């Protein structure tokens, strides 16, 4: 025997009390059953869940970001809900209070006496500590940032400083003793509520907390008018202009647990029974969000309304967002670091090959440009969204995903035109065609059409990406209505299914038989090219592809092996109709126009990435200054790394820089329908992080 339970970390008496009777009451009621394990603060929880002797703590943003990094990464799997039952949120607002009878402006806080929730905390350190960077004269590593706010705060409560080092912080602090200062109860001044006393003691002179305290902790309505809000327009308005006054909108507090053997589902049992039982006014026998009389915020935030489940995607640094998560960085940075990482663009390249050229672009981009890598493109989105990584060039059917997930379109692959000119020289603002997608079989099966193919094997380019899936199964799943996707074709390679899937049947890895149906250029049967090797090859009977890529693989378009000998003429467009025509009238002769590939950013980012893309295309573009003497961007020779080896050139959007906009409704409309049949886990992380 031991338990058979979920081990809460406790990080206090009174917590480890509530949690006493939290784990009576589970049993008194026949529901699952929590033990507790104790300790003296959120670090030694932290490792207690790693090395398995606790299972979950609910912690701060600051201690979600500590809690990520190796050795513990430990994930969020459950949400502070706050707010209400109408008007529930798993975020809160990180304010500045003050009291009403000065007239001084966020700008003017030097040498002003402040009171802190405690060291790396959102509201109380993380956020404030960002926000005034600019006025703190800090040289950067080695000395810490605390030096830099101990210098420019008279006096101040932070508790958790270093008093020995920082006695400055401490100064504030009414801890008697050793106690004076410590990230705990025993300090009256510690958390939002102590942060908030410290302020209405007189003893500082502005607090850092959440929008919810003044309310929490002022019955009386006239007792709050004594306070208001600095805001970052440096104006004052009242507490209850939050949404328009706050510093930053940070996401709730989170439980987290172990990423390996985690105990997620009865960690979420456990919660979800336990706000149905001891939940918001229901069990006078126990209260999970409410504290005794002592006592505030203990195991959880006092009055959060539930929990919300994290998708199993998400990882600290999504669950923090690009911008909280790159701040909390940022503090353990020079303001030259920073600026270079801001004027230096990250490239998401996906697999080996990929990165080898972006590598080679790297060394003659004259440090404008760097390398970043993922085994899928959904890892190099996730990349992005996390600010480690900062672009890529994606299909129209990965524009919608990272536009749901707050991406934008910056720049688009142009393609020879319908033709405008020549080597044209405006290949900058023409704008784009869009691409035909069409469906490829072998001249000599005279009898496959339309309307036969069905049934047959086929070739894709991979799951998601417009002319090798999206258009083919959509306008399929338009007839049928199915949404087992796995049954139109009777043996597929279709990169990015289960591998154990008819989805799956046709492919072949790498040149070993490794990496097969993978969805990067590790499978030969992916992509445009390799889509059509598979036909080539007769693996599949169709191959779902753009025009441009039969031209420019036969007639000795293309000379790799497999290539070499194939023939325009050997090859022929099934069109809607139920005809068959010849490749060079897929105009007449295509299933559909598929949105121009596009390059995806964060918003932050779009200038200068424009910036840099132009200057670099000028000299590795198309009858690009360096190119082919030096580097080509845009050729990988019928690999399309990175780019379409077609791309003319990188053109402006013309102001669709929305993927809806750019994608247009017929299209979003389309993946929206087709989604339904399944959704990813990346856009289940995307539903959660936008709400
Ligand atoms: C920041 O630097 C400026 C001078 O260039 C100065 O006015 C200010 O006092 C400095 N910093 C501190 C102590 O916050
Ligand atoms: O459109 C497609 O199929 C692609 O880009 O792979
Ligand atoms: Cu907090
Ligand atoms: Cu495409």
């Amino acid at each position: 025997g031991r338990r058979r339970s979920v081990q809460w970390c406790a990080v206090s008496n009174p917590e480890a009390t509530k949690c006493f009777q939290w784990q009576r009451n589970m049993r008194k009621v026949r529901g699952p059953p929590v033990s507790c394990l104790k300790r003296d603060s959120p670090i030694q929880c932290i490792q207690a869940i790693a090395e398995n002797r606790a299972d979950a703590v609910t912690l701060d943003g600051g201690f979600i970001y500590e809690a990520g990094l190796a050795p513990y990464k430990l994930r969020p799997v459950a949400a502070e809900v706050y707010g209400t039952e109408r008007q529930p949120r798993t975020h809160y607002y990180a304010v500045a209070v003050v009291k009403k009878g000065g007239s001084f402006q966020l700008n003017e806080l030097q040498g002003l006496k402040s009171c802190h929730t405690g060291l790396r905390r959102t509201a109380g350190w993380n956020v404030p500590i960002g926000t005034l960077r600019p006025f703190l004269n800090w040289t950067g590593p080695p000395e810490p940032i605390e030096a830099a706010v101990a210098r420019f705060f008279s006096a101040s409560c932070v508790p958790g400083a270093d008093k020995g080092q920082f006695p400055n912080l401490c100064r504030l602090c009414a801890g008697t003793g050793e106690n004076k200062c410590a990230f705990s109860s025993q300090e009256p001044y510690f958390s939002y509520s102590g942060a908030f006393k410290c302020l209405k003691d007189g003893a500082g002179d502005v607090a850092f907390i959440r929008e919810s305290t003044v309310f929490e902790d002022l019955s009386d309505e006239a007792e709050r008018d004594e306070y208001e809000l600095l805001c970052p327009d440096n104006t004052r308005k009242p507490v209850d202009k939050f949404k328009d006054c706050h510093l930053a909108r940070v996401p709730s507090h989170a439980v987290v647990a172990r990423s390996v053997n985690g105990k997620e589902d009865a960690i979420w049992n456990l919660l979800r029974q336990a706000q149905e039982k001891f939940g918001k006014d229901k069990s006078p026998k126990f209260q999970l969000f409410g504290s005794p009389s002592g006592q505030k915020d203990l195991l959880f935030k006092d009055s959060a309304i539930g929990f919300s489940r994290v998708p199993p995607r998400i990882d600290s640094g999504l669950y923090l967002g690009s911008g909280y998560f790159t701040a909390i960085q940022n503090l353990r940075k020079s303001e030259e670091e920073v600026a270079a990482r801001r004027a230096r663009v990250v490239w998401c390249a996906v697999g080996e090959q990929e990165l080898r050229k972006c590598n080679q672009w790297s060394g003659l981009s004259e440090g404008s440009v760097t390398c970043s890598s993922a085994s899928t493109t959904e890892d190099c989105i996730a990349l992005v969204l996390k600010g480690e990584a900062d672009a890529m060039s994606l299909d129209g059917g990965y524009v919608y995903t990272a536009g749901k997930c707050g991406l934008v379109p910056v720049l688009a692959e142009n393609y020879k035109s319908q033709q405008s000119s020549d080597p044209d020289p405006n290949c900058v603002d023409r704008p784009v065609e869009g691409y035909l997608a069409v469906a490829v079989v072998r001249r000599s099966d005279t009898s496959l059409t339309w309307n036969s193919v069905k049934g047959k094997k086929s070739c894709h380019t991979a799951v998601d990406r417009t002319a090798g899936w999206n258009i083919p199964m959509g306008l399929l799943f338009n007839q049928t209505g199915s949404c087992k996707f796995d049954e139109y074709f009777s043996q597929s390679c279709a990169p990015g299914s289960d591998p154990r899937s008819n989805l799956c049947a046709l492919c072949i890895g790498d040149e070993q038989g490794e990496n097969k149906c993978v969805p990067n250029s590790n499978e030969r049967y992916y992509g445009y090219t390799g889509a059509f090797r598979c036909l080539a090859e007769n693996a599949g009977d169709v191959a779902f592809v753009k025009d441009v890529t039969v031209l420019q693989n036969t007639d000795g378009n293309n000379n790799e092996a497999w290539a070499k000998d194939l023939k325009l003429a050997d090859f022929a467009l099934l069109c809607l109709d139920g005809k068959r025509k010849p490749v060079t009238e897929a105009r007449s002769c295509h299933l559909a126009m598929a949105p121009n590939h596009a390059v995806v950013s964060r918003m932050d980012k779009v200038e200068r990435l424009k910036q840099v893309l132009l200057h670099q295309q000028a000299k590795f573009g198309r009858n690009g200054s360096d190119c082919p003497d030096k580097f080509c961007l845009f050729q990988s020779e019928t690999k399309n790394l990175l780019f379409n080896d077609n791309t003319e050139c990188l053109a402006r959007l013309h102001g669709k820089t929305t993927y809806e906009k750019y994608l247009g409704p017929q299209y979003v409309a389309g993946i929206t329908n087709l989604k339904k049949c399944s959704t990813s886990p990346l856009l289940e992380a995307c539903e959660f992080l936008r709400k």
